[PDB]
């Protein structure tokens, strides 16, 4: 995250980090066995880690589970990133507390204008690389399709929004792909791509999880 600031010790009880050695996606509880993320940050040997601030230190909160299995997308394309989303589920169930929560996934869609909390533990500049070993946060609003399509024309599809500052300078970067983008307590989006970060009309391009509902739900149930 460029541009933001440090959460707090599990201010975002929802938000996980995939492991695989290291820290290398964001992702969202979504209940006590299952979590959502990006279907460009799949892998094999996934651990998912709860619970985490700094992702460095144990500090007595974080809870590590193994993936069970992994589920991308069926109509997932890794060249245009379009339907960009993913499930795991956890070998055993995770224990719900309170700096380890799930996040309700969307009734309905979001508008433009709408203010959201994207988090993750990405790069934090714009101009170099400085990864945070602390849970960074950032507001940013929902962007008008139009300006998002017009940031990137031929690349943007119904399955996508773009959310941030067409002026540049705070914006989700490497390292939070899979994260969250919570609007109204609802899990709106999933850290997806852009063109650098926090660059001026390159703002954060986001999977649209509202158009996924049905699929999670039913995925979940039957696995
Ligand atoms: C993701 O964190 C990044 C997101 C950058 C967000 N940029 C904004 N908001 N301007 N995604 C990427 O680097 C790409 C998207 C598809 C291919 C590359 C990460 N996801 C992964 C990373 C490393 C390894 C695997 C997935 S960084
Ligand atoms: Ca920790």
């Amino acid at each position: 995250i460029v541009g933001g600031y440090t959460c707090g010790a599990n201010t975002v009880p929802y938000q996980v980090s995939l492991n695989s050695g290291y820290h290398f996606c964001g992702g969202s509880l979504i209940n006590s066995q299952w979590v959502v993320s990006a279907a460009h940050c799949y892998k094999s040997g996934i651990q998912v880690r709860l619970g985490e601030d700094n992702i460095n230190v144990v500090e007595g909160n974080e809870q590590f589970i193994s993936a069970s299995k992994s589920i991308v997308h069926p109509s997932y394309n890794s060249n245009t990133l379009n339907n960009d989303i993913m499930l795991i589920k956890l070998k055993s169930a995770a224990s719900l507390n309170s700096r380890v929560a799930s996040i309700s996934l969307p009734t309905s869609c979001a508008s433009a204008g709408t203010q959201c909390l994207i988090s993750g533990w990405g790069n934090t500049k714009s101009s170099g690389t400085s990864y945070p070993d602390v849970l960074k946060c950032l507001k940013a609003p929902i962007l008008s399709d139009s300006s998002c399509k017009s940031a990137y024309p031929g690349q943007i599809t119904s399955n996508m929004f773009c959310a941030g500052y067409l002026e540049g300078g705070k914006d989700s970067c490497q390292g939070d792909s899979g994260g969250p983008v919570v609007c109204s307590g609802k899990l709106q989006g999933i850290v997806s791509w852009g063109s650098g970060c926090a660059q001026k009309n390159k703002p954060g391009v986001y999977t649209k999880v509202c158009n996924y509902v049905s699929w999670i739900k039913q995925t979940i149930a039957s696995n």
